[PDB]
Formats: C-alpha cells, structure tokens, sequence
C-alpha cells in the first residue's frame, strides 16, 4: 500500500473494511470516511461508543452480528444514511432506544434475530420506507411489534422462535410483497378466538410459510398450536372460544 487507511487487525480492498473475526474487543479507530462497507462481525465486541459510527457518511452494509452488544447508544446510527444491509443478530440486546433506526430512510435489510428483545419502541420501524427484509427470530417478543404492518415492501419477515400468541387482525393484510414468512417455534393460542386471523392468513398464504434449516423450507404446518402437532391452519372456528384470550 502507498498510503495507509486501513486499521491494525483489519483487511481492507477498495472501500471494503474486513474486521470480521479478528478477536476485536472493541472497534478498531482510523477506519476511512469513505468507507462503503464494514465487516465487524465474529468479535467479542461488548459495548459500542456514541459516535463512533458518526464520520462513516458512505457506509451502505454494516455488519454487527455475532458479538456480544447488550445495548445501543441513541444516535449511532444517525449519519448512517446511505446503509441499506444492518446486521445486529447474535447479540444480547435488551432494548433498542427511540429513533435508532430513523436516519436509515434507504435501509433494506434489517437483522435482529438471536437477541433478548422483549418489546420494541412503537415507532422503531417508521422511517424504514423501502425495508425488503425483516428478521427477528430467536428474540423475547410477545406481542407482534407495531410498526411491521405498515412494511408494504416486505419479502421476507421472520418472526419465529419467540413467545408469540397471536397475531392482531389484519396485520399481515397491507404485506403483499411476502415471499418468506418465518412463523414457526411460537406457542399459538389455538383456544383463543384471536387465532382464527392467523390461521386463516397461513391458509391462504401456503406457499410462503417456511421453517429454517439453513435454508427456507416450504411448510404452512410448521406454525403449531402450542404444545402440539396441530397446525395453526388447521383450527376449526368451533374450537375456539372468544375468552380464552391472554
Ligand atoms: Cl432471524
């Protein structure tokens, strides 16, 4: 190299910066403002500073999995508003402040599965106009977070291996761009009336329910009432009861 720019325990090639799974406790400083995409994945990150993010203007993959972040400073993504690819699974996040992912108005990937998410900010996904695909599985939520419903662009949402009841009424209705939805390994309330929503919606959507192997697998049965075999589409309304309801 006749010029320096990239970081001690990095690679870097064109506008490309690849830290990934170079034992990293912490992110690495000196990483270039014109940097395009940033591979951080596969360390033993545990905390990121406010700002640190904040001079990377032309960033447009961001690559955060698979460390061990607990929380977000509010802001850190801020200048971020060219990032179209954010990958923040296999952490240990909690929560994740208001307005985190706000500036991203060009975002189209968005992963969160493996974290401890147990409720989400209702606006947290407003400004995400153009998002294409949303993955949460392996989290704490119990409830579907409020803003999913109005992601038209979506093609692929996962939301299995949570602790999911039910769906609300029609919140998958607005969502017909879907080519892969990712239902299974939630406890279904197959006794509550609520459920006729969901089963209806797997019965007439069976091509894009899928279960997870390593690779999408068609199977509008993988959605099971809880504890049981029985698929969700299954349910007869004659088998639920309007207060069973949680
Ligand atoms: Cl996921």
């Amino acid at each position: 190299h006749h010029h320096g720019a990239c970081p001690s325990q990095c690679s870097c090639s064109g506008t490309t910066v690849n830290c990934k799974s170079k034992s990293l406790a912490s992110v690495p400083a000196g990483i270039p403002t014109t940097t395009r995409v940033l591979y951080l994945n596969d360390n033993q990150i545990t905390k990121l500073e406010p700002g640190v993010f904040d001079r990377l203007v032309n960033l447009q993959t961001l690559w955060l999995n698979n460390n061990q972040l607990t929380s977000l400073p509010a802001g850190l993504f801020d200048s971020l508003t060219q990032l179209t690819i954010l990958a923040l699974d296999s952490n240990q996040l909690q929560a994740l402040p208001v307005g985190v992912f706000g500036r991203l108005v060009d975002l189209q990937q968005l992963y969160l599965g493996s974290n401890q998410l147990s409720a989400l900010p209702s606006a947290v996904f407003d400004r995400l106009v153009h998002l294409k695909e949303l993955l949460m599985c392996c989290n704490k939520l119990t409830e579907l977070p409020r803003g999913i419903e109005r992601l038209t662009h979506l093609t692929h949402l996962a939301l299995d291996q949570n602790q999911l009841k039910s769906i609300p009424h029609g919140a998958f209705d607005r969502l017909s761009s879907l080519t892969h939805a990712y239902l299974f390994g939630n406890p279904w309330d197959c006794e509550c009336r609520d459920i006729m929503y969901l089963r209806n919606w797997v019965a007439d959507h069976t091509s894009i329910v899928m279960r997870w192997d390593g690779k999408a697998v068609n199977d509008p049965d993988s959605a099971k009432c809880a504890g049981t075999n029985t698929p969700v589409r299954a349910v007869t309304e004659a088998s639920t009861s309007p207060s069973k309801c949680p």
